[PDB]
């Protein structure tokens, strides 16, 4: 049993780990059925680990949202670095298209108003997330009408980006990266408003909307095709289309913005 503040957990409860983050459950240790995430280092990748997470208190530790992972603690410290984040009982949203395949557009709807929720704080905060993919989506069940919860998580990548300047670092996951960032150059806050239309096809479709082999050969692919056009099925709702090829534009300058996609027809009850 290893203790953080008010809460505590054992390395026997794991949740998950990737390359630069290990999660346990634990709980708090007055109220027991409290329960929590405890996001740790991995070791195999030491630095970054530490690097990400630090970052990752920056942001979260500002955001109050019911669709942004709450941050009830953390501890910093030279060597070490922990989060202690609300537990999210239903897993991720990969995990959940991987038995689905796809989802109604009634279910996409649901989730893409909770998701549109917290990028619209994000937004006004003047933060950028820089790797939305269906991984960093968790879900919890936490009486009322459709009440299952999307939550944005894994905020290691996020940034500040004040309003009338352009990000560069080349960060996120490829499949999902806007084209300005996979070909080095510099974005804003629409590349995550790519990365989102990308989710959505995702979920409609079970695929990618432009698949390549490899990162190298999707960035050639973006390269060499100066307008992009994904194939959306003849079954799909015109909101949802044009909601589609309006996020998927290659060039930033022709993507949707916030307003346009926060009040998107689409997103209405
Ligand atoms: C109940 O089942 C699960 C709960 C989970 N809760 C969190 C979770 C993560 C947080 F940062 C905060 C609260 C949480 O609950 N994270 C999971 N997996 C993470 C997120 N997607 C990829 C994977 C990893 C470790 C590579 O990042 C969970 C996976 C689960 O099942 C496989
Ligand atoms: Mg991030
Ligand atoms: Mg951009
Ligand atoms: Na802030």
């Amino acid at each position: 049993t290893e203790t953080v503040g008010k809460f505590e957990f054992s390395r026997k409860d794991l949740i998950g780990h990737g390359a630069f983050a290990v999660v346990f459950k634990g709980r708090h240790r007055e109220k027991h059925d409290l329960e929590v995430a405890v996001k740790c280092i991995n070791k195999k990748n030491l630095a970054k680990s530490q690097t990400l997470l630090g970052k990752e208190i920056k942001i979260l530790k500002e955001l109050k949202h019911e669709n942004i992972v709450a941050l009830y603690d953390f501890q910093e410290m030279a060597n070490s670095v922990y989060l202690v984040m609300e537990y999210c009982n239903g897993g991720d949203l990969a995990d959940y298209l991987h038995a689905m395949r796809t989802l109604s557009e009634d279910t996409i709807r649901l989730f893409l108003q909770q998701i549109a929720g917290a990028m619209r704080l994000l937004h006004s905060k003047g933060i950028i997330h820089r790797d939305l993919k269906p991984q960093n989506i968790l879900l919890s069940n936490p009486a009322n009408p459709n009440s299952i919860r999307v939550k944005i998580a894994d905020f290691g990548f996020a940034r500040y980006l004040q309003s009338n300047m352009m990000a560069a670092t080349l960060c996120g996951s490829p499949m999902y990266m806007a084209p300005e960032v996979i070909m080095s150059q510099h974005y804003d806050g629409k590349a995550d408003l790519w990365s989102i239309g990308t989710i959505v096809y995702q979920c409609l479709t079970g695929k990618a909307p432009f698949q390549a082999s490899s990162p190298q050969d999707l960035r050639l692919f973006y390269e060499k095709n100066k307008t992009l056009v994904p194939t959306i099925p003849a079954a799909t709702s015109a909101p949802l289309r044009q909601l589609l090829l309006a996020l998927l534009q290659r060039n930033h300058k022709d993507r949707m913005d916030f307003d346009e996609f926060f009040h998107h027809p689409f997103l209405d009850a």
